[PDB]
């Protein structure tokens, strides 16, 4: 719609606007553009204002950022991008700037963009049977999100890369200690628990209990992170081909090495169609739903499109189906 | 008592009776002895036999162990051997084979053995303040005993030093969990909580439930952890000074780098008598007072001892008021 032309890493008026939405096609956009979106959101929540973020500090954090996610056919920076959009879209969403601080803003947005560093593409499971050097320097507790955050934090230790550093230490503690809980929040081994305490809270909600309000932020990084099949079909569905990949790399490797093979994992017991399913009905729906009760508005933009994508998969399988009926 | 002159590292007949009871002098004793009776304890208990522990294998496995503590005026091997001491006591004591498996006697050992291994000489308290490596590497989570727990796994992944070689990977596994689980328990900072948990379980204990059996093992540990006070006093006293002599090297190393120092640690506002005196009437006896509860000759053997400390501090503190008012 501009009079002339500009390079990709500035962002379009139209973009920028598109990325407030979970609709947003996280697909069309180079590492360079992500990394650009990224930037914005800092500037946009209020968060270089309030935090006195060095603008090429900033630049210099993300790139740094980028780098450290491996390309993994899931685990990468594109899925880094996508956690952290949707929690920008979150915000937006549920108002979430009338109910939290700009520090509980910050930790949010900096966990989502962290919580995944230097991923291998074998999970938990995988270091734990395996005795990698992961298990075996975490005592085989969360081998995985506690090395995403210690290299979140060896970045933000190199002082070119220090978004924090005209944060006083308080503020830096105080930031710390959140970032850790919420990036160690996303082992789904603690899906259940996490969960049951959240729900436990919301009998009795109350947005000045701490407490509460950590539980309220392990469940939105939570919800962004396994949030692929809230967006469209176009953009939510080639996710999952890519977590198949990263999981059959895996199952391929554990039966070679004589290890446990999760069935979900199984190329022979897998199918996308009724994995999806699965996931959507018994993990996504109810976690958004107890996040409903809360925020009203994310039933129409966020369950809605996991009902549809449920009703999709369910006539897919049906073909899947058939197709086994043609093979033996 | 022998016909003939034997090497130090053939252990008497006698010098095996006496490492049975909590009596025994561990100063009296060189590395290569203590490694020697702690080689015993091993075949005494039944560990070698029911594990089929290559009997070389547990020697370069304890003299490794040994090499991986530090020279520390109170974290060191001969601590370890303390440790592991006054378990190998309590077993005894407390008919422990009556009321554990053989898995759960040999969780119990190994993990005294290792519990404070490569410690530096600083605490958690430094690590975490200092921001070092450790601290980042753990996210400030135990960042010590996280470290003393992967280093123990990193010596037995060393197949020379692996005396679970013969064990199946389920027997494996849950000698793992249970030492990750005992040595994460000596962290200080959690032992109000572990000791509430043991006390509500206490209230109709169970040795058929394995949460039960779980909470007591944390205590056993965490007893022979602090346990140096329940020794005969000419033995217990010098840990004193060696102790306050690692603290002082933390707090006026605080003081140098203008970090936040512990009263407890600073060489102005600590003196020995009150640091025994609280440590032994609000930590020590409570905590040996419920394990008397199941097993009633600890009241003899270990309180008794606690008891005498306490008046003999008591009266040490009087006399060290007693020069101050004197003076100023
Ligand atoms: C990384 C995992 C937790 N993840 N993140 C997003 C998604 C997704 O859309 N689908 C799946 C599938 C669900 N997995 C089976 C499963 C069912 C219920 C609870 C936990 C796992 C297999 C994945 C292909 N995993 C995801
Ligand atoms: C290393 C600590 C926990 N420890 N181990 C044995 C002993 C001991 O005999 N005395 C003390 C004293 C406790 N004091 C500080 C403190 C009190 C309460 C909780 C944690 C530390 C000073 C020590 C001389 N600490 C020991
Ligand atoms: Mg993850
Ligand atoms: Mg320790
Ligand atoms: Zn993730
Ligand atoms: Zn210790």
């Amino acid at each position: 719609g501009s009079h002339m032309t500009y390079p990709k890493y500035l962002l379009s008026p139209e973009t920028i606007e598109a990325l407030r939405k979970p609709t947003f096609d996280v697909w069309l956009w180079e590492p360079n553009e992500m990394l650009s979106c990224l930037e914005h959101m800092y500037h946009d929540l209020g968060l270089v204002r309030d935090f006195s973020i060095n603008p090429v500090t900033l630049r210099r954090w993300l790139f740094c950022v980028h780098d450290n996610y491996r390309n993994n056919p899931f685990h990468n920076f594109r899925h880094c991008f996508c956690v952290a959009q949707m929690m920008y879209s979150m915000v937006w969403l549920c108002s979430l700037q009338e109910k939290f601080s700009q520090t509980d803003i910050l930790i949010l947005m900096t966990a989502a963009i962290c919580h995944d560093l230097d991923h291998p593409g074998y999970n938990n499971t995988y270091q734990i049977n395996a005795r990698t050097e992961l298990a075996v320097r975490y005592n085989d507790i969360s081998p995985l999100e506690n090395h995403h955050c210690a290299v979140a934090f060896q970045i933000l230790a190199e002082p070119e890369c220090n978004i924090f550093s005209n944060i006083p230490p308080d503020g830096f503690k105080q930031i710390r200690q959140g970032m850790i809980t919420l990036i160690l929040a996303t082992d789904m081994a603690r899906h259940a628990e996490i969960m049951d305490s959240f729900k436990e809270k919301m009998e009795n909600f109350d947005y000045s209990n701490e407490e509460h309000m950590t539980l309220l932020k392990m469940i939105l990084i939570k919800c962004c992170d396994i949030s692929n099949e809230v967006r469209p079909m176009e953009v939510a569905e080639p996710w999952v081909d890519c977590l198949l990949e990263e999981y059959f790399m895996q199952s391929d490797r554990e039966k070679s090495e004589g290890l446990p093979v999760a069935p979900f994992m199984d190329r022979d017991k897998v199918t996308k169609a009724t994995a999806q399913i699965g996931f959507i009905k018994f993990v996504l729906i109810p976690m958004f739903e107890t996040v409903t009760k809360l925020f009203p508005m994310v039933e129409e933009i966020m369950l809605q499109p996991l009902w549809e994508s449920r009703d999709r998969y369910e006539e897919l399988k049906r073909i899947d189906d058939a197709m086994k009926e043609l093979q033996k």
